């Protein structure tokens, strides 16, 4: 198994990343994760990497795909690997190809954007008691009141409905490119003699 998982913020995609990794013994792959334990162990794209992260700068895809190649090198990626929210970009996609990282799979985790934005939006909280309450699935019996106590209930910031509605947004138009930069190469056939991953909407 060598995929690419992608996933909405709140469609769930860490706990299903978890199911999958654990089901295959396949390591859960992420740029976050490479960059800390490359910087920790001093490697040499570590040390390199880290040169822009002290100065706040992007570190270039150039050394990000260089993580990625010594990363899959390590025994743990024998029975495959699962690349978590990597790649970002078509060009690191393109990247990947030409860094000969093989893939089988880009499979999207599928949870209607309506659906994510309904389940945290509608969220309350009685902070003092921890008590949760939904405004659509498990309302109080009086608006913006907790049950028991009379007091107010609050929404997180997060959870706003324009907040959550900005975040998917942004994924969509990430992700739409990657979509479709696999879907064209899968129509074109091998190259840098590599298959195109088959692309999956998993629900799943």
């Amino acid at each position: 198994m060598r995929l690419i998982l992608l996933g909405a913020p709140g469609a769930g995609k860490g706990t299903q990343a978890n199911f999958i990794k654990e089901k295959f013994g396949i390591p859960q792959i992420s740029t976050g994760d490479m960059l800390r334990a490359a910087v920790k162990a001093g490697t040499p794209l570590g040390v390199e990497a880290k040169t822009y992260m002290d100065e706040g700068k992007l570190v270039p895809d150039s050394l990000i795909i260089g993580l990625v190649k010594e990363r899959l090198k390590e025994a743990d990626c024998a029975n495959g690997y699962l690349f978590d929210g990597f790649p970002r970009t078509i060009a690191q996609a393109d990247a990947m190809k030409e860094a000969g990282v093989a893939i089988d799979y880009v499979l999207e985790i599928d949870v209607p954007f309506s659906e994510i934005i309904e389940r945290m939006s509608g969220r309350r909280t009685h902070p003092a008691s921890g008590r949760t309450y939904h405004v659509k699935f498990n309302p109080p019996k009086v608006e913006g009141k907790d049950d028991v106590t009379g007091e107010p209930l609050v929404q997180r910031d997060d959870d706003k409905e324009e907040t959550v509605k900005k975040r998917l947004d942004v994924y969509e138009a990430q992700t739409k490119p990657l979509i479709t930069y696999y879907g064209d190469w899968a129509r074109r056939g091998a190259e840098n003699g590599l298959k195109a991953p088959a692309y999956r909407k998993i629900s799943g």
